[PDB]
Order: C-alpha cells, then sequence, then structure tokens
C-alpha cells in the first residue's frame, strides 16, 4: 500500500513497481539461490511512448511476470533492454525480453562473462563503455563504467529528467551489513570505483542499490563502508 515491497509482500510469483519519479519506476521481484530467499531491483524508464527497462526480474517466470505487470500498471511498450552485470538477477529472463519482441543489450565484457558463465545472453553489444569513467547516452538513461566493484563489468545508470541514480549491485542499501554476494567482486577497487560515481553524479536525487531500499546519496558512502570492513 505504497510502501517499498519487500518479499513479505510480493505475493509468490509476482513482480511488483514502485513510482521513484515523473517516467521512473522500479521493479521489484524475489527469487530463491542457494536455499535462501533474496529480493532485487530493477529500473522502467519511459521512452517517449515506449519503455527502456534495466535488467531482468531474475529468472524467466519473474521476467514474464514483469512483462504483465508492466501491461497491467503502465500500458507501453518495452522495446528495448539493459543488463548491467553478467549475474542471473540481471540477465535470467533475457530469452524471455528476445520473444517478447524486447532488444537485449549489454556490455561486450557483460557478454563474455554470460556466455562463459552458461548464464542468458543479451543480443547486442553496448560499446563505449570498456574504461573506467566511461558515459554513453542510450535513450533516456545514461550508462556508466564506474570500474569493478561488485563484478568487473558492472554499469550503473543514470536518468538525467529525474536526478535518479540506479546504482545496480555496485551500490547497497542503508540496511546491508556486508557487501553481499562478492564472488565475483573486486573489494579493493570497489571503493575507487563508488568515489568514481560520487564524483560524476553529485546531483543525484535517489539512489536505487540493485538489492534493497531506495535512498539518496548516502547510499555510496555506506557501500564504500561496508564494503571496506567486508575486505578487512
Ligand atoms: C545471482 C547473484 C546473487 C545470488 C544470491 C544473493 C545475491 C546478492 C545479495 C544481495 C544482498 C544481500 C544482503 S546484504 C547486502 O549482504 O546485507 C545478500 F546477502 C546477497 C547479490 C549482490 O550482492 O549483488 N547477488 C546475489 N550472484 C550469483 C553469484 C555466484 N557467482 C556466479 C559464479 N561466478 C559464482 O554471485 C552473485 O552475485
Ligand atoms: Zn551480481
Ligand atoms: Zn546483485
Amino acid at each position: 500500500s505504497g510502501e517499498y515491497p519487500t518479499v513479505n509482500e510480493i505475493p509468490v510469483g509476482e513482480v511488483r513497481l514502485y513510482q521513484i519519479a515523473d517516467g521512473v519506476w522500479s521493479h521489484i521481484a524475489t527469487q530463491s539461490f542457494d536455499g535462501a530467499v533474496y529480493p532485487s531491483n530493477g529500473l522502467i524508464v519511459r521512452d517517449g511512448d515506449e519503455l527502456l527497462l534495466i535488467d531482468t526480474a531474475w529468472g524467466a517466470k519473474n521476467t514474464a511476470a514483469l512483462l504483465a505487470e508492466i501491461e497491467k500498471q503502465i500500458g507501453l511498450p518495452v522495446t528495448r533492454a539493459v543488463s548491467t552485470h553478467f549475474h542471473d538477477d540481471r540477465v535470467g529472463g533475457v530469452d524471455v525480453l528476445r520473444a517478447a519482441g524486447v532488444a537485449t543489450y549489454a556490455s561486450p565484457s557483460t557478454r563474455r562473462l554470460a556466455e562463459a558463465e552458461g548464464n542468458e545472453i543479451p543480443t547486442h553489444s553496448l560499446e563505449g563503455l570498456s574504461s573506467s569513467g566511461d558515459a554513453v547516452r542510450f535513450g533516456p538513461v545514461e550508462l556508466f563504467y564506474p570500474g569493478a566493484a561488485h563484478s568487473t563489468d558492472n554499469l550503473v545508470v543514470y536518468v538525467p529528467s529525474a536526478n535518479v541514480l540506479y546504482g545496480g549491485c555496485a551500490v547497497h542499501e542503508l540496511s546491508s551489513t556486508s557487501a553481499g554476494n562478492v564472488a565475483d567482486a573486486d573489494l579493493a577497487e570497489w571503493p575507487t570505483s563508488v568515489e568514481r560515481i560520487q564524483k560524476h553524479y553529485p546531483e543525484a536525487e535517489v539512489v536505487i542499490p540493485g538489492h534493497g531500499l531506495p535512498g539518496g546519496l548516502d547510499l555510496l558512502q555506506h557501500t564504500a563502508n561496508v564494503v571496506k570492513a567486508h575486505k578487512n
């Protein structure tokens, strides 16, 4: 009833949307992994009379449910999707998207990693993002490569019309107590990558993590704090 959704308020196998700003929503879904249940976020950005999707809903059935939820709540077609790194919470569901008319994109680094690990593979490569600090425009968003953090390929997304910073899994929520799933992370570089985000997007008003609650700019510093203490 208007609070940011959590695993306790999303019915089994469903997806919820949350209005972030004019023409900006997050999507929230839950998934099981290694015997525990986790939420995850993605983004939806209005692109004229179409929608840009950032990240899948962590699995094929969740991503089908996402599309249905968008049709119900928004009613504009999703025409393009970007996955912000190679893990299943970002790309699992790309095959569903691709069979629903959505053109799927990711960096060449994400595509290589997804292929190597047996995850679903976005169709199109996003050039111009291979060097730390790189940024490109993609419809109504800017895509930014901050450097290695949660993964070596992680991208962040900025919505300049609304000053919304979608950090993806490079950014953690304020309640976090450790740096999440660090299997593919660079803990030593991650603070430097977060500093790059803070320097590039100082006017961000909303910051959305890859998992958990949105907040303000403090999510960035909090992230650096939890990563440095996880590494220690
Ligand atoms: C599919 C993905 C994955 C699965 C399950 C949980 C998470 C988590 C995760 C997020 C938050 C918390 C709570 S908190 C910050 O701790 O308070 C938390 F507890 C965990 C994150 C993240 O942090 O983004 N992601 C996860 N995967 C899979 C993976 C395995 N790799 C692939 C091989 N190369 C080995 O690595 C990863 O990220
Ligand atoms: Zn990940
Ligand atoms: Zn994640």
